[PDB]
């Protein structure tokens, strides 16, 4: 069983000793922080992590023991604060003293502002505060892959705006493909359930639980999927039956869109031959709700894309739209989910639209790209103390490195309000208690154990949609 | 709780429809394709085989929420009920399955085969395929351990040139990157891949994780020592960090203890109130007692310099019997900000050229160690070689015409010592002529048993560096 007192790194469990003396309070805040582009950030996550990991009876005197016990051998010392951990199953029920306040969920927020404050709700307890960063901290993962998945959205909406006119189709434009490229079960499940913050389709099926669980939504899921060959599923049928697989797949699939990875041994054969001839009749006869995706996977995306329409387009009968791209038949589509991040999906579709083919003729499958390659540093996400109070008197505190401007952190008791232009501004100091800047957007989300404020999928989806799609 | 039946891509969902009709078996394995990193340390698979795919996996409740999940997820029926209530019927649930793998910790050059899949009962040749999505989060644990391993040649080099032994090595690079990662679940794991290499760890997760399913003879595979954060600094106002000092070294007077002392002035701290206020709390202390302080920001190579310079002029250096200079054995550095395996070589490559020896210093690794890695760095990939079907088995495989990195191996799959001495990957069943001896893959999975396992102690024996053995 999880062990909060098992969940922070070790040596915040030797912090107890070296706050000042009459310390009644620690207050603590996270921003994703500015630096010297990702200039806005989807706040998400933190709903999970409050409900899963921190709400509740989460101190037992077993918990206490076990902790007790590793801490003796892990430090060769008696460290462990067990009076301060025992205080609070003795008075609390095991719930922890500590009031968390948070920006709303799928908020969108400009870098450097904060987005949470965390601070004990007992004088005994001002150790809690920092002990509870680790876990906090982890919000970063959920956050940077909603933000990263949302600029990767704009990118395309742009794109698609431009090609074609409208945005239709752009919710299904980026699907996840990243179970198998993330660090864990647990990572897929919160991955996959940030990046269905902006979009509605994954194969990261852990993504449906978690947020059935913690978030919910009116839909009875909140991202898709259709079929699809894996490279087993062709080279199975032999090097001499490819065209048999595809005939076999497409006719099993034949009313409901498939999609068919053609590059187990030459992309430009399977495109032009095999289904640009010889399976040609089970392609133009398909629906238009029942395409055939064509799906490379190896080569230069961008060069393998761009070949791969090519021949596409002299096989099948293309069209041009009312912007003046070209568009292949409803029938026939394109999906490029190998080596997929922002940057080459941003190559791509600058590329696509050079040679005047549409966006509305691909779809992308990113994986490690999606889920994977993101580190807390991309959007400096962190967590910091701003305010203390020893012997009865507030501290404005903070760091402020010689060396590093750009790791200052905030001063005091914080706040964060809308501008008279409508934009965000942190007010520092406490100076939000002067009341001249309209309400504080952060809202208590947690207190004493008890979780005081949810949002459901819905709304979060609501509060990060693109500007481009309120427009 | 977990559900196996949920813990695929989607689109697998779809795959047993489209095998070769009459398809009794898909036999499939795991490598490091090849294309530096030309050697990987195999860990983690007996974790997930514990976890996730030993004893009674399947029950009718999880048939029927999968069932009532896919409907939704493909807005149609397309699940495989049958093949699923077929193995909770014959089997009471447990996987028919057999996967065979080389030893975990040891180290294998790219491009081996290091495990293989194959279902035991026909009926089941479509959940080989199923299970790829999960065992291939084998490479996280793989990966993380491969560049642990990587940094640790580096230390050790560095080490051995300036100080003539390998004393401290393996606390020398210690993990920073609890907050860093992306879950609870991948902390425990990644911590526990770079405890193969190392001892020092603050991600607590990783005890537990190799205390369930790995053990040590040892109470503890790992440890750390208290040490201050910002917090404890800054809490005492901007004119007493002396004051927030003088308590902490006080406090934790007679064990090691690090001291961030970068909040305000790294180099004021060093120089001022390290150098010369508190100088006589720090020359007091034991050799087993050293302050350790820490910078934590600007460029790491020349803050360590400066760091190092500074202390150097303050308490009395030696030169020790390479000729590297030496800080008393009460006094000691670490780096945790901005390590990762090429910022750590340029550290100890432009200490060793200022002459400056790596006893002096010790690393501390978050996000470089735990997080910033992909699948693509030692391009981990599951992949089918081999099926059979109307009875007859066919060698199977993948050749993208514009990618030949792509390839993928053909046929039945086995491990051999080289006449040298060295690993072989033998393709197309080749192993059954016996020319190169024993298959050195173990059974380590049948039918829902977990067959060999292997203690965290046999893990680093195996996951040892040449130049230690
Ligand atoms: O093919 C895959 N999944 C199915 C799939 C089919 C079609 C689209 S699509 O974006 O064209 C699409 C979406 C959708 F929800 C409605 C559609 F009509 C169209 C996406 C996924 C796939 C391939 C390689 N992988 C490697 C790791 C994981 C995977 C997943
Ligand atoms: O200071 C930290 N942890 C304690 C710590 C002290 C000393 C060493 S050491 O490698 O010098 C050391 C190891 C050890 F096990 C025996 C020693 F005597 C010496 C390592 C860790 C720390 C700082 C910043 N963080 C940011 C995220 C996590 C953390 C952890």
């Amino acid at each position: 069983e999880f062990n909060i007192l098992l969940a922070t790194d070790s040596y915040k469990v030797t912090h107890y000793k070296q706050y000042p003396p009459n310390t009644s309070k620690v207050y603590s805040y996270f921003e994703c922080r500015e630096k010297k582009k990702y200039e806005e950030t989807v706040f998400y996550g933190l709903q999970y992590i409050l409900n899963k990991y921190l709400k509740g009876k989460v101190v037992t005197k077993e918990k206490i023991q076990e902790a007790k016990d590793v801490y003796k051998e892990h430090f060769q010392d008696d460290v462990f604060n067990e009076k301060g951990w025992n205080y609070i199953l003795e008075k609390y029920d095991g719930h922890l003293p500590i009031e968390i306040k948070a920006v709303p969920e799928g908020f969108v927020i400009p870098r450097g502002n904060v987005l949470f404050t965390v601070e004990n709700t007992d004088p005994e307890c001002y150790w809690l505060t920092n002990w509870i960063e680790t876990i906090l901290v982890q919000s970063w993962y959920p956050i940077t892959v909603a933000t990263n998945s949302r600029e990767q959205k704009k990118i395309l909406a742009k794109y698609l705006l431009e090609t074609s006119g409208n945005l239709d189709g752009l919710e299904y434009k980026l699907h996840d493909f990243g179970y198998r490229g993330v660090s864990s079960q647990e990572t897929a499940g919160i991955g996959a359930s940030a990046h269905l913050v902006n979009f509605k389709g994954t194969d990261t099926v852990a993504g449906l639980a978690l947020i059935k669980k913690y978030y919910g939504t009116k839909d009875p899921v909140p991202g898709y999927s259709v079929p699809a060959a894996e490279h087993s599923t062709i080279t199975a049928w032999g090097k001499d039956h490819e065209k048999d697989a595809f005939e076999h797949i497409v006719t099993q699939f034949s009313s409901v869109p498939v999609s068919v990875v053609s590059d187990s041994y030459d992309i430009y054969n399977a495109c032009e031959k095999i289904w640009g001839e010889d399976l040609r009749h089970l392609i133009v006869s398909r629906s238009t709700q029942a395409p055939l995706i064509i799906r490379p996977d190896s080569g230069n995306p961008l060069d393998t894309v761009l070949k791969v329409l090519e021949i596409l387009g002299k096989k099948f009968p293309v069209t041009e739209n009312s912007k003046g791209y070209k568009l292949l038949p409803p029938y026939l589509r394109v999906i490029q989910g190998d080596g997929v991040d922002i940057n080459t999906l941003q190559e791509i579709v600058e590329g696509m639209k050079q040679k005047m083919w549409s966006i509305e003729n691909i779809a992308f499958g990113s994986g490690g790209g999606l889920l994977q390659k993101l580190t807390r540093d991309l959007l400096n996400c962190s967590f910091k103390c701003s305010y203390v109070v020893t012997n009865g008197l507030g501290i404005n505190v903070f760091k402020d490195p010689v060396a590093d401007p750009n790791k200052r952190s905030k001063k005091g008791r914080l706040s964060l309000h809308r501008t008279p232009a409508g934009n965000f501004v942190t007010l520092e100091e406490g100076k939000g208690d002067l009341e001249e800047y309209g309400q504080d957007l952060l809202h208590t989300v947690f207190k004493n154990g008890k979780v005081t404020k949810s949002y459901s999928f819905d709304e979060i989806r609501k509060n990060a949609q693109l500007n481009i799609e309120l427009e």
